[PDB]
């Protein structure tokens, strides 16, 4: 009767059954401690435009059919990743399931690796199952107990919320206070919440709850049952109310219980990375690359500058506003010479790219208007010379990031999308920033459902036939399909620096993204902020960076991704020139990571081997406690020399009384040395570690 | 303050009194010949809101009048294709400027007036306090004198493919449940609500249209009436959350028209609704822009003989996954190469320009009702169907092809696929297109006739131009005179079809009624010409019967104008009525003068056309159940000149129902002093082509009729 399914190391253990009235049972152990209660499976599907009943019910009356087994044992190279190579071991079981009812069969494949399991439902094509609509799908999450739980509010347009640490059944009465202002926003429930959603449990156990592989499908969050502690999937609603257009044959995505006594497990955990298909980008390796750059932006976040050219008129229609004729507001940023500065500094400091925001006609409305013709993505303002920055660019060797705020047009967007990817390819630009602010047009829509995640994948697959990378701000957050197709190089898609100019990130924010934002892919986070006290950009704003200069170098390392932002203005970089040469020496891909230290919510410490290179770069973030570390760096090669460059808090250093005070220590290091540590309030620390290529460096220099 | 302001017609016959009330509203009426036409109504709309009520919600009260402009207008100008050469712009203007002191705002109502109608539209100047604003209801009235006579369909958001019902105003409620008839995709609104381009009949003898002109960036109107007080109001389609039109000033409304006269005939003259809309943006127009008679691969499909779809042995289909080289043929496919050519054949043998074929791409297996997104490529042709081939061969004929693209109504998917599907026709010598959206549409939630739509359908027109393509769409928002500022919009079916007449039959009199109607503001792509009017010969599955005798069929290609003309029957049903057939051989698309003969909305409609750079005339005549006797007068000829006519009458027993076959055709002089006592049979009607005499030999043996 009930199907047994074990973890290569035989530490899970996963139980499927159908119960008395047919509905699809799984339950889940590690190391013999509950994981997962006995969980229904199954979806709801809408009635069919006027059995018609019996239709509806794609969730009970189901007989096990057959079963299939198998082994799977692969190793594969992501093109940029935290490691070089990631291998895919599982067993799995797919269970035919027939519902005699309704004459028609699906499936569902559970695969059990060491560190977690993914199940998904397959839907065969089939006489009694071809188009369908589903109403909701009801893949439940039993808890064990009342677990403390890191999360933000579900959600179905914005994920820039600061994360909330409380018992599940505290939840309920921290949700009001949880949703803060947003421009487009629509919460679902008192109790709901967002994947990846990260747990710690009483009995020593640390629990991700998350989905792989978003595609063809609405996005999934989770609604909580907070008397019996079962966690559900709630999908996004289309603008009927509707969850999902279906035709099959189909596939709904993985949904991922990652498990482990042992919080640095969870960040190892590359599950969601091998649930989804391989890379279908076959020259991908040929132009796809890392990227870090600076930019004319924060200017503008912190309201120093400005992304509209003039403030004189009260709206704007491109084709119909001539803005040579309007008066500069003396607060543009994106102006040729300015930009040129920038460029300069990429240059002299070994930066990839610059981004620059505001160099189109159309700014003036971008915010809150619901405006469809709100950008054409071609036409320059009078003061950005998209030439010439390009000709001085190029031969600087850099690279100018192109920028696609839609404003949340998306019609918009599509209908001028090919001549804007031309305009990209002729003008020297082969990375795009898109960005989705404001609430979805079509008008009913919103930012994770079916239709969006249709049109943000849309937007990356012809990126990449154009050879053009995508960091998109606003789209729905990361499933790891960045192994299809690796040119996505970025998100935002959760609450970033930009918030600490917005009244600030809670101070163990960065301690709490790796074990649930990054899980999926990486994230345009824009670290880097030297002058932690905004109201120097600006004197209004008096809002305040919650981390010290040492944590912000920690970053690079803490905050994975092959696009990393230097976010400050060089003059800020230029004042501390010494601290910024970590940022300046930091890699952005790597051979090899080793997770150190792991605690969410209060210290994250890693180590990473830059690829290619014999030398690895450490970071190191903690909460509001600080955190004292034992560093043993038996990871290096045995018998080999490196000079090591600590930049760390300096002693009494604190996020919000003394975020400037760091200290730099160059000394050698060998897999023998041993260093003690400690991160202050909102603080951390960085360390270079580059292997010794000649005598002449050691110089002077002392064992650390 | 401002004592009310009146505005005459040109020849004094219409008389606009404007006024604002007591409490702020602006208020208007209309009198003809002393007659009243608009009894007072108001004008205004309530905006969407950004404890207690909102002030700028309200754009309908607390108005003062702070200015006003007069100013006349008289110009002609020429459509590049038309029912006459010249159309003359000639109206008397007021332009009242409101301002709304609780919100610090002002909107300018301008009126204008001529000597058929009035047209009126809202402006929103830009300004301190009013940029982005989003329409709730806009609350245009249209007040009623009596309980008048109408010629009306249901309104609804999505499909304009129902019958006409005539019937008295406080009526209409308690027939809206029964004139709602199955569709693929409708949403009624109302137990009242009809939709424009609505034609009444008064008991004082007047006929008064109500409709709206150059629907652009804005919800189509629909009326709904008041059954207690006889006034109708503008009721505008609503977006997926129930809005009714997002605005940014400047900004206009559409027009919105009255035309009324004391002879119907007038009201198939006028020119207020062409003459509203923009002169024509496409400048080299005359260069591509031309009328289209076509055939094509059409009626087996429709009529069940034949398939769109290639196999029928699969459950469904995705495109770029299904190879259709591997499936296995229907039997049914008529868009296949050789009967292809088989329609080229006969197209050039008989004079037409184009072939429309349908069903020619990959993808029609799931076309229908399942909500499809990735639905059609609009490139991808089926195994049996050589795109190239049939280039080639229809160029050797003299013969264009006319691309189909049905897009089931997924219109994000159209759109991505638009420039690629263009390009497509460029390449391979397509240089018309007749879309569809068949559907529910794609994005979900919203209607066919909304903002949204409106904006699709013309970027869809537009695009088409940059390519030199004309556009004939299906399913598309009713036409307002758009056509004026891109004539390449040569057609839209946008109301009851020639189709439906193989869907259970189309009322008898309702060609009496579309040139009253649906022909207000555009062509229709009617596609008449259906001589087997039992479409159990083409599938015996199909007992449905064309309402119509054969000649009834022919006088459509006159009473129905369009510069795009469909023969839509079969080759072999035409090879049947050859001698029938030779009036659509003959007939012209597009003409220099118009003269409405006879007409009366719902009984009979006679019309004769002078060819455009000819001495040549066509005559038709449509009628309804009653048959019509016509006293024909032809002193609109050429004094001096003979002309050879050619009569395609109903034979005197005949009938659309039992004897629809029966015609009688005879050829003959016709002098300016010629008549002929001609009478159209039940569902029945007449054509005559009468072509001025080149030379004297073709005369030879004729004799005067
Ligand atoms: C540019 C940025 O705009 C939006 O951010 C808004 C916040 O969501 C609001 O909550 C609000 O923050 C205010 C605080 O609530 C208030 O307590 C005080 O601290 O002042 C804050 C600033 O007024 O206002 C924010 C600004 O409107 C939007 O939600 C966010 O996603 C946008 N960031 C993206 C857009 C662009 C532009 O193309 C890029 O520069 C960024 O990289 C994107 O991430
Ligand atoms: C092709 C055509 O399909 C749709 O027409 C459907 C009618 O709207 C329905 O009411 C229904 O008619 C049935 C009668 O209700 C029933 O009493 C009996 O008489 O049988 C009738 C036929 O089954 O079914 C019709 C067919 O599904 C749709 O509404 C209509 O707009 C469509 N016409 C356009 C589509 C195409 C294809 O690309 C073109 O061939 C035509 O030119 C278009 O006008
Ligand atoms: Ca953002
Ligand atoms: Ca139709």
């Amino acid at each position: 009767m009930q199907q047994k399914l074990t973890s290569p190391d035989n530490n899970l253990v996963m139980t499927f059954q159908v119960d008395s009235k047919g509905a699809p049972t799984y339950e889940l152990t590690y190391k013999n401690k509950v994981v997962i209660k006995p969980s229904t499976l199954g979806l709801e599907l809408k009635k069919e435009d006027n059995k018609l009943d019996s239709k509806t019910n794609l969730y009970d009356g189901f007989e096990v059919k057959d079963t299939q087994t198998a082994t799977f044992d692969e190793t594969w190279q992501p093109v940029w990743g935290e490691e070089k190579e990631i291998r895919n071991h599982y067993n799995e079981l797919a269970v035919t399931l027939y519902q005699p009812m309704n004459d028609r069969s699906i499936v569902i494949r559970f695969r059990l690796f060491n560190d977690g399991l993914g199940f998904r439902y397959e839907f065969p094509q089939q006489k009694s199952l071809n188009y369908f609509v589903i109403k909701e799908e009801h893949s439940q999450f039993g808890m064990n107990g009342d677990h403390i739980a890191f999360w933000i509010p579900g959600d179905y347009d914005t994920q820039e919320y600061d994360y909330t640490i409380s018992r599940l059944s505290e939840i309920r009465g921290l949700m009001k206070e949880a949703i803060t202002p947003n421009s487009s926003q629509t919460p679902f429930s008192q109790t709901g919440v967002q994947t990846a959603l990260m747990m710690k449990t009483d009995d020593g156990l640390y629990i991700n709850l998350h989905e792989a592989a978003l595609v063809d499908y609405s996005c999934m969050h989770l609604n909580l049952d907070d008397k019996n502690m079962v966690f559900e999937s709630w999908l996004t609603p289309d603008a009927k109310g509707d969850k999902g257009y279906m035709q099959t044959p189909c596939n709904t995505p993985w949904r991922t219980i990652i498990v482990s006594d042992d919080a640095r497990n969870i960040l190892a955990s590359r599950i969601t990375l091998n649930l989804n298909e391989p890379c279908k980008i076959a020259d991908a390796a040929s132009w796809v690359k890392p990227v870090k750059y600076i930019g004319v932006w924060w200017d503008m976040i912190t309201g120093k500058g400005s992304w509209a050219y003039t403030d004189e008129l009260t709206s704007v229609k491109l084709g119909e506003t001539d803005y040579s004729k309007t008066k500069p507001n003396g607060k543009h940023s994106a102006n040729t010479a300015n930009v040129k500065r920038y460029i300069d500094f990429a240059a002299a400091h070994g930066f990839d790219a610059v981004l620059v925001e505001g160099w189109n006609e159309g700014w003036e409305d971008w915010f809150g208007n619901s405006k469809d013709y709100v950008f054409d993505f071609v036409t320059p303002y009078p003061d950005f010379d998209v030439k010439e920055i390009h000709r001085y660019a190029a031969r600087k060797g850099i690279k100018m990031m192109m920028h696609h705020e839609t404003s949340a047009s998306v019609r918009n967007y599509e209908r001028h999308m090919d001549k804007a990817y031309q305009f990209m390819a002729d003008n020297g630009y082969n990375s795009v920033k898109s960005g989705y602010v404001g609430n979805i047009i079509p008008r009913g829509e919103h930012h994770y459902g079916q239709w969006m995640n249709n049109h943000y994948l849309y937007a990356v697959k012809k990126a990449a036939d154009y050879k053009i990378m995508v960091n998109a701000h606003e789209a729905t957050r990361p499933t790891g399909i960045c192994r299809t197709y690796p040119n996505l190089i970025g998100n935002e898609s959760a609450r970033g620096t930009e918030y600490e100019s917005f009244g600030g990130n809670k101070v163990y924010h960065t301690t709490i993204l790796p074990f649930t934002r990054l899980v999926g892919g990486p994230m345009d986070y824009t670290p880097g902020i030297f002058e932690t006290h905004c109201n120097k950009m600006n004197p209004a704003n008096n809002s305040q960076v919650r981390s010290t200069i040492a944590r912000q170098l920690a970053l690079y390392v803490t905050m994975y991704s092959p696009l990393q932002m230097a976010a400050d203005i060089p003059e800020n970089y230029e004042r501390f020139m010494d601290a910024f040469q970590f940022i300046k020496d930091v890699a952005l891909d790597w051979d090899e990571t080793n997770y150190l230290e792991a605690e969410p919510g209060e210290y994250i410490t890693i180590a990473r081997k830059a690829k290619d290179t014999d030398d690895w770069y450490v970071g190191c973030t903690a909460g509001e406690n600080g955190h004292t570390s034992k560093l043993v760096f038996d990871f290096l090669t045995p018998g080999k020399q490196y000079i090591a460059t600590v930049y760390a808090d300096a002693k009494d250093a604190d996020w919000k009384e003394n975020p400037q005070a760091y200290t730099i220590k160059k000394g050698i290091l060998t897999n023998k040395s041993k260093l003690n540590l400690h991160a202050a309030n909102g603080g951390g620390y960085a360390i270079s570690i580059k292997e010794v290529k000649d005598k002449s460096e050691a110089k002077g220099l002392k064992r650390l």
